[PDB]
């Protein structure tokens, strides 16, 4: 379930859905509106990013 389908199935764009796939919605401009909208599809299909991601400190 690539970014493309998750965007069309949820109802956003290849990047707006990209926000929702990585859990970055608030960082961009989809604080909730697209979270439940696109996250419901990202988690329905279980689509997640690959290993090794920037965040060694993470607070």
């Amino acid at each position: 379930m690539k970014l493309d389908e998750i965007a069309r199935l949820a109802g956003v764009s290849r990047t707006t859905a990209s926000y929702v796939i990585n859990g970055k919605a608030k960082q961009y401009r989809v604080s909730d509106k697209t979270v439940e909208k696109v996250m419901a599809v990202v988690r329905e299909h279980n689509y997640h990013p690959n290993a090794v991601a920037a965040g060694l400190r993470l607070q």
